[PDB]
């Protein structure tokens, strides 16, 4: 497309330390500060059921893919003006790959 | 997204009426002259298995969103050129809405 396979195991550590903070991958695991976001992949913005999202990101209505979740994660804010999501950015293509690549994968 | 939900009903009829001809949905359904389309939405271009694809649609690598659905099905040689579909496309909004909202339910 215009994501490629990275490394799972790379990418599994990547969400440790920058996204588990606020967030779960797993089935049944909860919302934090963010929603938990099993099965993500295909569904759209702001749709898990008993999470507060912002105006903005219902109404984004993004339709999630390894390829949207990327310009999304480079610069959540840039893309989603108005998201209460705090995060900065992955700005190299190559943390990027392998953290969608472990979450492709955890999330299924 | 760039996609409003339509009508199945019509988007089945469509379907019988323009691309029925070359494919089949449903899951365990054959390849005609275009592949089976059972479980093609979050899936790349090319990877049915038991089919010959086109050298360009392998490597136009597309990732299939409902929205992805939407450009390829308004021309699609415009979208992938070398492509072996010969199809002209489906130039309305609305009717492309209808069919990938049958697709999008029919292909599960
Ligand atoms: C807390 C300081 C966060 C960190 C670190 C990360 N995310 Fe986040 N995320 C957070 C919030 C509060 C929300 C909801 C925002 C809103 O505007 O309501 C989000 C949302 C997401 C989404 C969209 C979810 C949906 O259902 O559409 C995704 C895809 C997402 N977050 C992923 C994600 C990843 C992969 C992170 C690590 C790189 C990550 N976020 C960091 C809060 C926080
Ligand atoms: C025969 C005259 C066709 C008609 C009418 C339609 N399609 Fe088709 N399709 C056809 C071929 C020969 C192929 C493979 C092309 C190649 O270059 O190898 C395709 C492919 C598809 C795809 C991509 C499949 C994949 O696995 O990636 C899709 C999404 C698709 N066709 C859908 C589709 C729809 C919805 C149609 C009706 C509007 C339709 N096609 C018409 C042949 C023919």
């Amino acid at each position: 497309t215009e994501f490629k396979a990275g490394s799972a195991k790379k990418g599994a550590t990547l969400f440790k330390t920058r996204c588990l903070q606020c967030h779960t991958v797993e089935k049944g695991g909860p919302h934090k500060v963010g929603p938990n976001l099993h099965g993500i992949f295909g569904r759209h913005s702001g749709q898990a059921e008993g999470y507060s999202y912002t105006d903005a990101i219902i109404k984004k209505n993004v339709l999630w893919d390894e390829n949207n979740m990327s310009e999304f994660l480079t610069n959540p804010k840039k893309y989603i003006p108005g998201t209460k999501m705090a995060f900065g950015g992955l700005k190299k293509e190559k943390d990027r790959n392998d953290l969608i690549t472990y979450l492709k994968k955890a999330t299924e």
